[PDB]
């Protein structure tokens, strides 16, 4: 229906680069609008898997998720139509512009995520792999969250299998590494890890240890330290979201409202 474009009607352009489950080339939409299009080989993830991501992904409209346009699924390579986020990846972009950033700008990317998992949570959806290289920056440096193939349907205070894609342990809560379960609160444990990467400049997190290690530290209560750049009031938001417990960590509700007053 409107999930379906007319796919001569996209243009491919140049490659941007690659993520998920494909190969990812900037485009021209209608002869008119900028997108990015992820290209879906034959065999690559599940015929019947495809669409209920792609309805998922329709779904869940909002300024900080990936926007998301339709699919051209008629023939192989099936693509998966976005707007295109000219900064791309907010990794890279922390990697190579983060010295020129200002605090208050590295607490407004935190603020744009945590508003996009807000909404996600809203609507009953974790994010499987919340960290910095599912998040893409646009040109007024706004920060959108990337969801493809990346969420899970969980009901509040309820714990669902694990089973599936394997995503980064040091982005795990431990119900995730230890009992193989997701949480509707295993996204929060990775949105912390994911403001320590921000303010840590796109530094990778526990550096120093493998995933072997981290495991252990983490069920020990090893955490990670301050950055920098972060303020004492900004670290105790990140570290609740590290509670060896769930129940003790804050919803993106009550994250998002944390956030608000720190705000310029
Ligand atoms: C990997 C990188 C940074 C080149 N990348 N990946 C996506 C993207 C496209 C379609 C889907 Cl379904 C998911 C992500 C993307 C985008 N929209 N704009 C800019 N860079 C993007």
């Amino acid at each position: 229906g409107h999930m379906e474009l007319k796919r001569e009607e996209i243009t491919l352009l140049k490659e941007l680069g690659s993520g998920q489950f494909g190969v990812v080339k900037l485009g021209k939409w209608k002869g008119q609008y900028d997108v990015a299009v992820k290209m879906i080989k034959e065999g690559s993830m599940s015929e019947d898997e495809f669409f209920q991501e792609a309805q998922t992904m329709m779904k869940l409209s909002h300024p900080k998720l990936v926007k998301f346009y339709g699919v051209c699924s008629k023939e192989y390579p099936i693509y998966i139509v976005t707007e295109y986020i000219s900064n791309g990846c907010l990794l890279n972009y922390l990697r190579s512009h983060g010295k020129g950033l200002e605090p208050s700008q590295l607490l407004e990317m935190c603020y744009d995520v945590c508003e996009g998992m807000a909404f996600l949570e809203s609507h009953q959806f974790i994010h499987r792999d919340l960290a910095a290289r599912n998040c893409l920056v646009d040109r007024d440096l706004c920060v959108k969250v990337s969801d493809f193939g990346m969420t899970r349907y969980v009901l509040d205070d309820q714990y669902v299998s694990s089973v599936g894609t394997k995503f980064p342990v040091k982005w795990s809560a431990p119900e995730v590494f230890h009992y193989f379960k997701y949480s509707s609160k295993s996204d929060v444990w990775a949105f912390g890890i994911l403001m320590w990467e921000v303010f840590s400049l796109g530094k990778m997190p526990y550096d120093l240890y493998t995933n072997s290690e981290v495991v252990l530290k983490v069920s020990q209560g090893h955490r990670l330290y301050r950055p920098h750049l972060a303020s004492d009031t900004i670290y105790q938001i990140m570290y609740s979201c590290w509670h060896e417990l769930p129940e003790k960590r804050p919803t993106f509700q009550q994250l998002l409202s944390s956030i608000e007053p720190l705000r310029e």
